[PDB]
Formats: structure tokens, sequence, C-alpha cells
């Protein structure tokens, strides 16, 4: 998360940080036993790490849950990261508090102004690298759709949003990918991709997650 903010430990109940052997990606615990995250965060041998804000300490509200499965969007295409979307079971329930809670899924695609909490472990700077321990966090509006496909052209597709700010400086970034967006308390989106991080005109693009609803349910159901 580029010009974000520390979050504050697990003020942020359902991020969790994807591991293998280092954090990798984000993702959203949806209930005891489920995370979403974006696809081109797909590996064998995730370890989920819920509980967790400094990732590279271990603070003592930590849940580490091997996946026991992924499951990648059907229709997830890499190349245009479209449906950027898949469902990591745990091997095990999460247990179920304050500090490490499920977020509802949204049952309605939220609107062009509505303001979001973004949220990662990823790269804080726009130019270079610089990786936080804690982790962080970015109040974000969803950008209209015509800002989105103006910002870039031909590649934005009705599972996509962009959120954040054109003018730059506050944004996703790598290493944030597969995390929440959450707005009004709901997940509306999953990292996803964006021309670099902060750029002017180059907003975050985020899995539309009302879009998935029913897959998701579904798939859970079944699973
Ligand atoms: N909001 C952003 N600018 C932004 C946020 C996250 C981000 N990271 N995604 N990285 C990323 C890495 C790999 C793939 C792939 N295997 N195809 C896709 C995307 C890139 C940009
Ligand atoms: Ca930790």
């Amino acid at each position: 998360i580029v010009g974000g903010y520390t979050c504050g430990a697990n003020t942020v109940p359902y991020q969790v940080s994807l591991n293998s052997g280092y954090h990798f990606c984000g993702g959203s615990l949806i209930n005891s036993q489920w995370v979403v995250s974006a696809a081109h965060c797909y590996k064998s041998g995730i370890q989920v790490r819920l509980g967790e804000d400094n990732i590279n300490v271990v603070e003592g509200n930590e849940q580490f849950i091997s996946a026991s499965k992924s499951i990648v969007h059907p229709s997830y295409n890499s190349n245009t990261l479209n449906n950027d979307i898949m469902l990591i079971k745990l091997k095990s329930a999460a247990s179920l508090n304050s500090r490490v809670a499920s977020i509802s899924l949204p049952t309605s695609c939220a609107s062009a102004g509505t303001q979001c909490l973004i949220s990662g472990w990823g790269n804080t700077k726009s130019s270079g690298t610089s990786y936080p321990d804690v982790l962080k966090c970015l109040k974000a509006p969803i950008l209209s759709d015509s800002s989105c496909k103006s910002a870039y052209p031909g590649q934005i597709t009705s599972n996509m949003f962009c959120a954040g700010y054109l003018e730059g400086g506050k944004d996703s970034c790598q290493g944030d990918s597969g995390g929440p967006v959450v707005c009004s308390g709901k997940l509306q989106g999953i990292v996803s991709w964006g021309s670099g991080c902060a750029q002017k005109n180059k907003p975050g693009v985020y899995t539309k997650v009302c879009n998935y609803v029913s897959w998701i349910k579904q798939t859970i159901a079944s699973n």
C-alpha cells in the first residue's frame, strides 16, 4: 500500500497473509474455512496467516492454517486478469473472534464514490521498493467505470473496478494482491492489478467481488 497508513494491529480482522515461506499475497477471510484472494496469487502449498499484524514477528494473535485446496475462478484469464479471484480453503476452521473475523460478501455491487478500505503488506513505494512489516491501510473511493476505462483503455472488464486516486500517490501495490477492498463492511474488491502503483491516472484495479458471490457461495457449498 502506497500512501496509506498503519492500520493498527488486528484492526482488519479478515485480512490474511498468504504465505509460502514468505508473504506473497493478501486474502480475505470470508468464513471460518475460506479465504478469497486473487487468482493470480494462486500457488500450491499456501499457508494462510490470520491474525497477523507484523508479518515478520509472532505477536500472539496469529493463526497459521495450511490451505487444503484452492479454487481458481473457472474463467480466470491470467493475461487479462479477468475473473481474478480464487478461493482458498483452510485445512481447519479459523478460530473467530474480534481480531480474526470473516468479512461479509456484498449483497450488492458498490458504487463509484463509495469509500473503501484497502489493506495489505505490499510495497509502500511507487518508485522502488519498501515492504512494511505491519499491515497498511488505505481509504480509497471506488472510481467510476468510465474513469477506470479511460485510465486503462481496453483492459477493464465488467469484473473489475478501479479504486483510488487519479492524482496518484495512494494505491495498493505489489504484495497487496489478493487482499481486500472493503466498503461499508462488505468485501467489494480484491486487489488485482494496476500499472505500477500510485501513478497518476493509473489507479488500482480490483476484482469486482459482487459478481462472484453466487460462485463463491456455491463453491463453498460443495467444497
Ligand atoms: N493498485 C495497483 N496499482 C496494483 C496493485 C497490485 C499489483 N500487483 N499485482 N501484481 C501481479 C503479479 C502477477 C500477476 C500475474 N501472474 N499475471 C498479476 C498481477 C499491481 C498494481
Ligand atoms: Ca505476526
